[PDB]
């Protein structure tokens, strides 16, 4: 019984935004995606797309215009936006344009605050956008901290973690697929191969972790630092032991046939792959960086460690890989604490009450 | 046994390009998508994406660079590109950059020739791109005509029609879904609501076709001319009889629960929806514009008619809607001639032999 | 004694905006140009530039941010913007961001209303921007009409015509330059060679006007329709009689050594070249399209005529070219009515009082 | 007696490219600027502009297309391009498109190699572009070194330094202007306020250099690091001693009324301001970074020093500021060695012989 409008980019935000809309739809709400791109068929989910046509094509203004148009045409109640720039400001304009007859909900996520908020040319813009939203939420407490530190908004930010569709991530085992990939221990890592992900360390740790255990490394994803990483596995003589799989999308099957997940980036606010992973009963070893610690509880559902500690990571890995007792327990502990505090139906309900509350 | 690289935009070209790659993959070939965007999981389909970072971000050059890099790194045999600008020229640069150790296959499609070729600032560029490709194909003979008329290239262009994944389009019936949409005759129309699609005529014809038959019009899609069309159904008192469904993606289910498809645009080189439609046993009434006539054979699998003939279209419709004999036959004739000359496995084989031939 | 901030694109708007700032500066005001681009040296004119760094680079938002920053940092009084999209909306955001402690003055001009206002994806956006500005002005009454017709804003729009720097346009004669160009009657035409300018008609009329008078045609400017026009002068055997000069900037000298100016576009809201021209004592023959009629008074300072009337234009030209009495009078009448109602110091004072008034 | 086509961005390259074209024109050559933007009036200098109209607007391809079109239409001899990406590759395409009936001259400059060449996504592209040009030159030997280090092209690169229009930079003195700015020693610094320019050090050094000498600092330019620098002069209590002048263009007058120029960036390949400066009889103190050392000969025409040596710079400054003997000599020595090896008419002749030679 609610008309919601979602806006996002079909990276991490898109996955969540889209899934949140799909869920909300199944609960009888009428969802209206307002986004230029490409997010079965639901009778209660409509897709509006921003068409553009001057120095730079006004996508921002165009998006604001469409939000406003869809808003008053479909008589939307809530307008839920997902990255901060530009969406937050666009929703503000839209609101002002339709006489403020709508409620804005802004969800923050990693880079919009982490990296964008750092840029002085957009600081005041991000602040204004946050302060002007009716309700603001973040994906992790670490983020709400980073926000008050860099942007310094005079607004309250709630915490609502991201979720995963369990109907897509289960402990199924692709034993027939391992054959199709040519293998037998499996170590999987998913990222956008950027410097911040520190993919080099995932390799270094594997170079070591491999001398004492026979296992292959699945490198899902593609990005700038690809060649460097390729050059690395190359003059490290682990070349035939790493499967660059390039960027995949349906990574659910890959995690399923995995044993250990690695995430050793310099920063991160959240981020699902951990969930996806854990969700599939796969224990993780992520760096202790703001936001990983809120999902991985050391020793119970995975392990943490300082950035750059290639050696320490390997050690922690080699140990967990042989002990099959600890590995069956951790992997179970993990997919449990996930169902526990990251249950999709649970989180969706938090957003649901936030909407009702803002009215 | 072939390493192919596909490039496209995940409009019409993307659908085909992507599907062609999926098919080729299932046949054991190793497909390498080289495109910045987002096109189950196949072990033999890799996705490489173009990352950019100056006046305008050099996407073209960047794409050329990545084609070249992937080409010689993975040792590709063929590089199959799909729209002409820029892809054709990018593949040329890529080729020149890797010492010409690769074969370029360019597939033309609607607008790249239709509208772009019209622009003098890109004429010579499109020509050069075509002439430099090793093999060039078009989606319809009408296109090969338009090409030799506007661009005037000194190269031979073959004809290879587009196809549809029958594994997605069948005569299934969503009788339970009609209920979910609130209905009972069904008339469906899919487009990007641009002036060229002449959506106004689809409405005019429906305004008439409705006075003599009770049916609702499904308007799938969203674009610039949306408001105008909305204003039209509005002061035409057919407002409660048209279901703007906004732009959908999984339109397979909608066509399934349809009876008649309309396409009355000023121009078109192909275009699938006809196929999709027909494929689902849905007879079509499209304008006699270069390229529709090669799929719709009047009276046997659908009907044609001059552009702007709102009245003639309605008449042709009202007639076919009641005669249930003619409608069961046409709908059968249609999904047959589709399996006939547009069989996915058939077309894929043509492209397959074209690759082998170019070597 | 006023701190003004100007924003524009260094086409027509830029020329005016920039000149207006230069003038205002000489009057002791402190001008602050807020624009990313490149508009002697004045101690009271500062240049702030928008730096950008995501789907599309947020130039709009960035500009809004900089307006806000400069505004409260330099404590600006007025923020004068010149095209409507995006500047109008950017100034709105800026205002809202600095607590509304600033006055927004929006000046409309041709295409922002003429062509942009036509696009439904930006209609409501242009309206909102206009309505939100504190003062709004247009360059011609024709524009204020077009505005209320297409955009339909609930705001009052004043009329303030554009001006020309007489310190740059005088009746000087470049008799030594005609030699440098290889000539002796001179017909000059300046445009962006777009279809709307109807450069073809300027040629057709010249093809005729030439059979009865020996004169060359100066085609200043460059654009899409260039080749077509080049092809035209070509198979019209006037090839050696037309001087494509390509796009020039310091056109003051060219107009100086001219005799008749032609402007036969389908539409135009203003536009200076007429002024520049007239200002140089050069009589003009422009089509009777909304906004030309407010500068050219037929027979007294030039002639008007229907669009497409190539023949009528030629006739009117050939006649005025020989009668040397009428030509000395008109050319004098013209540069007078220009000093009269378009005096730079006069118009600048209107804008000046508008600023003071808005406080 | 030569038809040359120049391509550039109206930063440093634009200044040089444009001036080079102006000079070449005065020598009787027919210059054809092929560039989308805005670079008196010369009868032998034509301006062609690239018009664009899809994912990203194909400016590169469009530029290539226009180069080709202008090339064979005007029958150009040489095509001289100035930054490497994209212009080098565009000229390659253009050449290939007109049957190679043209000679390409590529001039390298700072960032195209320095920063772009660093990016692996454009490495091979820059190399290919260089190797494919018929003649390649750089602005400094330091650059030719950086080039062979990062890009590693198999091509020969000549050295041709940048020049300055002496007809714009002379030892004139704006004593009347100092009054208009409110001053009396004058220290001037020009940059784009980027981190690489290390504007902070220019301030630190001034904070010190000021305690022992009364002088104001002219900070010409605007960029990202502006606020930080503004915050610095702020909590350094030198606030009323620094004249942020924002970004100026006609900086000739400012240098004229200056005494010492500072340039303490981490890197630089050339760069004129030194020339401009010196040219005006203003001694400079620049960091010893690859390319500054080829213009500043320590002690004879200026001083060099390690980066970050705020103290050492101040010391060197305070010393030269009082000794009025050394300051009159250095300032004279400087504007001499400039006329010496950077004489505009001299450099232009080098480029001129390079063109003739390539034929």
């Amino acid at each position: 019984k609610l008309k919601i409008g979602i806006t996002c980019y079909p990276g991490g935000s898109g996955v969540v935004g889209t899934e949140l809309g799909k869920q909300l739809a199944e609960r009888g709400h009428e969802i209206h995606f307002i986004t230029s791109g490409l997010p079965k068929v639901y009778p209660n989910i409509y897709f509006h797309e921003v068409t553009v046509n001057f120095q730079y094509p006004p996508y921002d203004l165009a998006l604001a215009s469409k939000m406003a148009e869809v808003a008053q045409r479909e008589n939307l109640d809530i307008l839920h936006v997902h990255y901060a720039i530009p969406h937050a400001i666009c929703a503000y304009l839209a609101k002002q344009m339709i006489g403020e007859r709508i409620k804005i909900v802004t969800t923050l996520h990693g880079t919009d605050i982490t990296v964008l908020g750092s840029d002085p040319s957009l600081n005041n813009l991000i602040r204004f956008g946050i302060e002007q939203s009716d309700v603001v939420t973040a994906v992790s407490h670490s983020l709400i901290n980073e926000t008050h530190e860099l942007v310094k908004p005079n607004k309250d930010i709630q915490t609502v973690y991201n979720f995963i569709d369990e109907r897509v991530y289960f402990k199924r085992d692709m034993t027939q697929l391992k054959k199709e990939y040519g293998i037998s221990k499996i170590l999987i890592h998913i990222s956008n191969f950027r410097k911040v992900k520190r993919v080099q360390d995932v390799v270094q740790a594997f170079a070591k972790i491999v001398t004492e255990v026979d296992a292959k490394l699945l490198l899902v994803g593609d990005g700038p630092e690809f060649c460097t990483i390729l050059q690395l596995v190359k003059n490290l003589h682990i070349e035939d032991r790493v499967l660059f799989l390039g960027k995949q999308d349906n990574v659910a099957e890959l995690l399923a046939m995995s044993d250990l997940m690695l995430l050793l980036s310099e920063k991160e606010s959240f981020g699902l792959v951990l969930l996806e992973a854990m969700a599939c009963g796969v224990p993780c070893i992520g760096t202790r960086v703001g936001g990983i610690p809120e999902v991985i509880q050391h020793g119970d559902t995975g392990y943490l460690c300082e950035v750059g500690d290639t050696t320490g990571v390997a050690d922690q890995a080699i140990q967990l890989l042989k002990d099959e007792e600890l590995h069956r327990n951790m992997g179970e502990r993990a997919r449990e604490s996930v169902y526990e505090q990251f249950r999709s139906e649970k989180i969706v309900s938090q957003y649901e009450t936030i909407y009702y509350d803002v009215l």
